[PDB]
């Protein structure tokens, strides 16, 4: 009895504590987990994967959808296979799958305005560093623009730009917006690559902190920047509950502990849609406890 | 002597059933006990009261549906401040300090149904919607129903949103009136389960009993019987077992300190939403939620 999680990027740090919630559940439901991923940031890799792990057939598979559209006919197959398996991180949400674990996005974003606002009494100019193209960053970034827009008309975005996943390329943008913007206050970097390419900018500039910068999640880069007083605060996502209930949720679905809802196709609804895995605001108050 | 405690109100309505199998479920395989408790009215200060009682009783933990948003936030953080695990569900408490809520989305219930009502239109039609105007669950539905028309479905226009009052009759009344008043009505999305069985029972009187597409909400014989008896188009029913069987087992997880929190230095030990899920039931499922 092995569940498996299925990730990309696989060796990135961020999984580790996906994988830690995933082997907790299992230690205490006495079951094995198996963990892959593509290498690379790479679609047919994933696929790849995914179609390796349902040939096994095992008890359940939690996987990080890489897209979310181009890998649920791959989803799908687990489900038609009857495997138990849920989305945790990414998700992909007209595919099968039987739950979603992770960050409501948009809230996300929202989480970061109201820490903003605090951090620069209510008023100011700001620029947001995100991923325009992708699905999770965009609703991160809408978050934040119309939580800013509704409760604080005194705080203004300016610019958001692209980082392009890379801290050269962030810094030269960041970089770029403190020319342009002589009265710029603060900077949300949605993605961590964004927010550490930031505060390099901010630092070789000398202006620890006049400039107020949020990132996202608990990159060791990141939490030296937040100790050091560079970047203001990170968003940390609640990877460990991501793998301790999805494991949980593969678990009930396998032994069939669940009473599932009946589709008009006459299909099993078994899990509940969505588990809010939540965000904690970290600064240097707490930064300790999370490298 | 391990007990989990459910709280709810109108206590004796068959809504609650399935959350309290749910709930049942959870502590059977646990081995833990259960007790069921709540307003046998729909009455906010007695609810209070029962969950005073409660929190004297020190439970291991309490799942409650907070009758009103706010009205119970005061006593749901004594239950809090007591060191009681608490978990809100089905109807929420958002402002106060309880562990995790599990329940309805209700903007995507409404938008769940804007699909469907979309699917059953191909697309196209004046829609009415029968609602409670200052009930936020309400509010929530008709919004995410209404959103999902205007952004994605140009030409579905919804020509009046309608108080239904929680009374049939009424809504009866409404729907009447309203199929006066719209000769070319094609659909009715009634947010309430007794706005529905007024418009089922005014479509049947009018013979409309099958051009008209009804979207109703909940899983109440009188509305599953319309749905048999083809006259309403769709119900929608939320995981009310969900919500009994994850609630108990959160409580069970906070009660013994199973999970690793998040800190702040106060920490955070729970998902705080869990979404249990809405189901679109016609006559080719209907026969299941009976």
């Amino acid at each position: 009895e092995t569940y498996m999680m299925i990730t990309f990027q696989s060796g990135m740090d961020y999984w580790k504590r996906c994988l830690k919630g995933f082997e907790d559940a299992a230690q205490a439901l006495n079951v094995t987990v198996e963990y892959r991923g593509a290498a690379q940031y790479d679609i047919q890799e994933q696929i790849t994967v995914l179609e390796q792990a349902i040939a096994k057939n095992p008890a359940g598979i939690a996987i990080s959808a890489i897209d979310p559209v181009e890998l649920t006919d791959t989803i799908n197959k687990a489900v038609d296979a009857g495997i138990p398996i849920v989305l945790f991180d990414s998700g992909a949400p007209d595919s099968h799958a039987h739950s979603f674990l992770g960050t409501n996005n948009y809230n996300a974003g929202m989480n970061a305005a109201y820490k903003m606002a605090e951090l620069l009494d209510g008023e100011g100019e700001v620029a947001v560093i995100t991923l325009p193209n992708q699905l999770n960053h965009q609703e991160r970034t809408t978050g934040f623009k119309e939580t800013l827009e509704a409760e604080f008309p005194a705080i203004e975005v300016i610019a958001v730009e692209d980082g392009r996943g890379d801290s050269l390329h962030s810094r030269r943008v960041a970089h770029q917006l403190l020319e342009d913007y002589p009265n710029l206050a603060g900077i949300f970097a949605t993605e961590a690559n964004g927010g550490v390419g930031v505060g390099d900018a901010v630092r070789l500039e000398s202006r620890a902190g006049e400039i107020q910068i949020i990132s996202f999640d608990t990159d060791k880069g990141t939490l030296d920047l937040v100790d050091e007083g560079i970047i203001s605060a990170t968003l940390a996502q609640g990877t460990w509950n991501m793998g301790y209930w999805s494991l949980t949720y593969l678990f009930h679905l396998h032994h069939g502990l669940t009473e599932p809802q009946i589709l008009q196709t006459r299909e099993e609804a078994p899990l509940p849609l969505y588990v809010d895995t939540g965000i904690t605001i970290v600064t240097d108050e707490n930064v300790d406890y999370y490298y």
